[PDB]
């Protein structure tokens, strides 16, 4: 646990780590049960739940929306107000670009934050606590439990949809394929794994310099590793440093080797 403490001192941040080798049941933990704002990592679990409810052809359904439906950061969705987008394309934009309107439209389709919460409780996640849409969910103050979870619960919930029987294999593959092709995580978990390791991740960023990455990772040979790396800082307007997540990942890899 001293390598993580030194990282917490170097980057002046609090770290939350849970890693599991699905093949050996070896874990690496550090503040595994401390709450952090989940931020955009919730996008992964939201698509997890959508996949539970929608058939593949349901995903071809066109969703119309307006300029007023758009929020702060909509890289894909703002470009398609006139024509709408299929659920499939919204999931793609939400996961790989972290498009906030895409997320919000998907969350509405599943019934809103309380419905997402209920579905997570059903799969045994008693920790994750969604209450809000994007971008307001990204802002969580100290001591608050709204829109928070833990390294352990995020990893376990991600593990549930991507690797266990919470989704049938084809839908697992679809989720994994989107997350493999994520565009926002090059400097995080991806930067901390050895050459030839495959990564499917979702990133998050929030107030208090909160910087998260959750992933399934595959060594060259062997079973996948489930990893959540969460972080926050003590000032509301703090900047995060991606190098903290990359280095923490390197510690996880070393400890698992
Ligand atoms: C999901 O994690 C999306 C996060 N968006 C952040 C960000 O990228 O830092 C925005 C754009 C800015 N931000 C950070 C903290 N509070 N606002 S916004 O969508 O929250």
């Amino acid at each position: 646990k001293d390598d993580f403490a030194k990282l917490e001192e170097q980057f002046d941040a609090k770290l939350g780590i849970f890693a599991l080798d699905t093949g050996t049941n070896r874990t690496v933990t550090y503040r595994p049960d401390e709450r952090f704002a989940f931020a955009s990592t919730i996008k992964a679990l939201t698509v997890g739940v959508l996949l539970q409810q929608k058939s593949i052809e349901d995903l071809n359904q066109r969703i119309t929306y307006t300029r007023d439906d758009l929020v702060n950061y909509n890289p894909i969705t703002e470009k398609h107000v006139d024509t709408g987008m299929t659920l499939k394309e919204l999931a793609d934009a939400s996961l790989r670009y972290s498009d906030n309107t895409a997320q919000n439209l998907i969350l509405k389709q599943i019934g809103g934050p309380e419905s997402l919460k209920k579905e997570l409780r059903k799969i045994g996640d008693e920790v994750t606590n969604p209450e809000r849409f994007e971008p307001e969910l990204n802002e969580v103050n100290p001591g608050e439990t709204q829109d928070t979870s833990t390294a352990r619960a995020l990893a376990t919930s991600l593990q549930a949809f991507a690797l266990e029987d919470k989704l049938p294999s084809e839908k697992r593959e679809l989720l994994i394929d989107w997350m493999k092709r994520n565009t926002t995580g090059d400097a995080l978990i991806r930067a901390g794994v050895p050459e030839g390791w495959e990564v499917a991740d979702k990133t998050g960023a929030g107030s208090y310099g909160t910087r998260n990455d959750i992933a399934i990772i595959w060594p060259p040979k062997g079973d996948p590793v489930v990893l959540a790396v969460l972080s926050s800082r003590d000032k509301k307007d703090a900047k995060y440093d991606d190098k903290l997540i990359a280095e923490a990942t390197k510690v996880v890899v070393k400890a698992l080797n």
